[PDB]
């Protein structure tokens, strides 16, 4: 039947590139689309596609070429003429970045997007949860989400990641706290809340061996641990800090947070084993383990059937609403290290 509560706004629903093979499949927010190409594809006069919402037209049109050195906008409208949305749609055609600073985030919005820039060009941006955390209706500024920029860094600024509580109304979703997490990858807002799991897309093409995951932190549990939102007496909370190499196929695009550790298409885990609190930046460097009845195939590597994420997040079982409201992880200086080639 008719429409209870039309949705204003028309979408880009899908993008695609006719004749380009992209590296993984482009990642759609509410105002931008990253489309991701090998190093070397030509960049100067693509022509993405789209699917709209029924109805609304795109200015300008769909499979128009352009030049994506520098990202390029787009307009669609409603049927009706009225509702207009603009998007920011990039082409990332370099190798995943391996060196983090924490010092880059996307200007003019609501909560933080960290990003690695070569130059004035953007060549990734993280994901975390905070689109999600925006639909408990708590935040009130950037600073309110559970993953935001602090300025005390160990060089220049970095990462922050706190467990909040998501109020009322989170807790009636059954999701009573949010931790606070930065990935490779993407998260997808449509299971926010009724698959929360499956909305931490973890992963993007990588085409070396990762050997080491390095960097400093700092840590303190939160007052109270607690699980589904009851409170439990004999657990402090702890961060949890790790990567991933996996990989991909047409049955398993991306890995989530149902099957991180336990994918069959895992190949190598680095994982942090004696993480502590602390006030002072402590050094990291876990090794990447490759698993028994795996290995790394060269030809599959150069090609980009491999995927890696860096996982970060203040709640080592948060993703499961076990944790301290307050748990706070501070992030800097990272690197992923690899084999030289
Ligand atoms: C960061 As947005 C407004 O494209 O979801
Ligand atoms: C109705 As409008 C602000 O999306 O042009
Ligand atoms: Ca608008
Ligand atoms: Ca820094
Ligand atoms: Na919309
Ligand atoms: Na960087």
């Amino acid at each position: 039947g008719r429409e209870e509560a039309p949705n204003a706004e028309a979408d880009i629903l899908s993008c695609r590139l006719p004749g380009v093979v992209m590296t993984t499949s482009p990642i759609i927010t509410n105002n931008s689309i990253n489309i991701f190409v090998g190093p070397g594809t030509d960049i100067s006069s693509l022509a993405p596609e789209f699917t709209l919402t029924p109805g609304a037209t795109i200015d300008p049109p769909s499979g128009t070429a352009r030049d994506f050195h520098s990202p390029q906008q787009y307009t669609v409208t409603a049927a009706d003429g009225f509702w207009k949305k603009k998007y920011t749609v990039s082409v990332i055609d370099t190798e995943l970045a391996t060196i983090y600073n924490f010092e880059d985030t996307l200007g003019g919005q609501k909560y933080y997007i960290f990003v690695e820039r070569e130059g004035e060009k953007v060549v990734m941006e993280w994901a975390s949860g905070n689109a999600g955390y925006a639909m408990t209706g708590v935040p009130k500024t950037a600073d309110d989400y559970p993953t935001f920029q602090f300025a005390n860094g160990k060089t220049g600024k970095c990462l922050s990641l706190v467990t909040r509580s998501t109020g009322f109304f989170g807790s009636i979703m059954g999701m009573p706290i949010a931790a606070g997490n930065l990935f490779i990858g993407s998260f997808d807002v449509g299971n926010a809340m009724s698959n929360p799991l499956k909305a931490t897309k973890f992963g993007l093409p990588f085409r070396h061996i990762p050997t080491y995951l390095a960097g400093y932190y700092k840590y303190k549990a939160g007052d109270q641990f607690t699980e589904g939102g009851k409170p439990v007496s004999g657990k402090r909370d702890i961060c949890d800090i790790y990567a991933i190499m996996y990989e991909t196929s047409e049955s398993v695009p991306t890995l989530d947070g149902t099957n991180a550790f336990t994918s069959p298409n895992l190949v190598s885990i680095a994982r942090i084993d004696d993480a502590k609190e602390t006030d002072e930046w402590t050094y990291f460097k876990l090794p990447f383990h490759m698993l028994s009845g795996k290995y790394i195939d060269k030809e599959k590597l150069t090609a980009g059937k491999y995927n890696v994420a860096i996982v970060f997040t203040s709640s080592l079982e948060g993703d499961h609403f076990n944790g301290a409201i307050g748990s706070t992880l501070l992030i800097d200086e990272v690197e992923l290290i690899y084999r030289s080639e």
